[PDB]
DNA sequence: ATCAGACTGCCGGCAGTCTATA
DNA sequence: TTATAGACTGCCGGCAGTCTGA
DNA sequence: ATCAGACTGCCGGCAGTCTATA
DNA sequence: TTATAGACTGCCGGCAGTCTGA
């Protein structure tokens, strides 16, 4: 309403501003991948509807860095499109379908939101 | 870039940033009684070099404001949400000479700018 | 052993100092009453005999002050003689048994140890 | 004072226990080297008048382990004897007198309070 | 369904009164 | 008995969260 | 100018070795 | 002489931020 108006002026947490550039540093990468763009935000889209693997290339450590900062990335986008007080790896836990997930130590891995599943530690 | 931007639609906001929305709404309602305090607030934040007059909101006896089931400080608030995201206590925030009603002077009504007020370490 | 004539030579924590002084103050107030130390030093000597109320002015507050540091007296006793890691006085259950436990709102308190139990607080 | 006798009553918190353990540990330790003992007492007992190193085994981290808690030992005993509320490495410098300082990584460790001062930072 | 005004709780600091001690 | 030093009760402040009634 | 792969620091737990003491 | 009790070194893990180099 009006308040879309005012909205546009508040400023962002320190937080989002990097969520922000975690996101672009995914486009980045996704980019290169042919299609893994749409499968992602038909993932995003539909949380009902299975999606496949949107994966990344997976570090030794497994720890991407963006903007200064590292962490793990279905951490990072999990925590971006699902939960945003997410706190740690530790709360998540791959679901059957996940092609790549995080705990597999391959080459590459799976960042989809919708293939991991919250539970408490 | 665009397409950041299709996905990003999809972000999730932190709890603050959801009662961040709430608080602001909460003004709006009070704020859209009173009809000429309305577009200055906006021009205040719309225009950051020329000075724009007081916006009031009847102060409480204790002074604190409740959106949402948590309390807080007026011009704290909206400060933090328009100006410093970081601010955290009103003792960091030193009105303005220029603010006809301040947070300090315990009047009846109270300046919700966030430009009436300066920001200081302490 | 001789590990006891090192210790000798060990610090003392702040706390530490600070229990000796409070301790100081009590048997300050203590002493003007006749023989209560011993009732109370003879409840310490032995935990399974009962042993009388010893008691010391409660105040308006109910804050007692040792060296700058306010606290609740049957809880620094408590801390000092039985519980060192006692936190608040919820961890505290006043026995049936005790003629004098805090919550009681007269103008005096017992500050007995073996006169109060441990229960985790809510 | 009369106070005396009371306060043999007060119980002690899990660090003063602690501390008792961890010199326990280097007398009986420390008994194998002969007049290291004096010394220490020596050590102790006099502040101004300076006395020779009192030396323990030193392991490859250089952390000694006493009742389940790791720890470095020339702090252990500087927080026994000196600052109760010193709280790391740190805070201590050796001095120009220590044959065998902390920084020396050599076969045996100094463990002799006096031999090292407190610094801010 | 939500907020303003009340309350109590908790926690400090402070000043006038209080206690040693020479 | 007297003067000077440190004590603490009591009072005050801020802070923050709960609750009934508007 | 920014990120991957390294390193060290810090801090715990763990297991095999050591030491009393019967 | 042997076995069983408790101890600790050394090694190991995860964690986190720095730095050089791609
Ligand atoms: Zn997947
Ligand atoms: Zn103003
Ligand atoms: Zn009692
Ligand atoms: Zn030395």
């Amino acid at each position: 309403p009006a308040v879309k108006r005012l909205l546009g002026w508040k400023q962002g947490d320190e937080e989002e501003k990097w969520a922000e550039k975690a996101v672009d540093a995914l486009v980045k990468k996704l980019k290169k991948k042919k299609g893994a763009m749409e499968e992602l935000e038909k993932a995003l889209s539909s949380p009902g509807q299975p999606s496949k693997c949107v994966t990344i290339p997976r570090s030794l450590d497994g720890r991407l860095q963006v903007s200064h900062r590292k962490g793990l990335p279905h951490v990072i986008y999990c925590r971006v499109w699902r939960w945003p007080d997410l706190q740690s790896h530790h709360e998540l836990k791959p679901l059957d379908i996940c092609e790549f997930p995080f705990g597999s130590k391959q080459k590459e891995v799976c960042i989809n939101p919708y293939h991991y599943k919250r539970v408490e530690s």
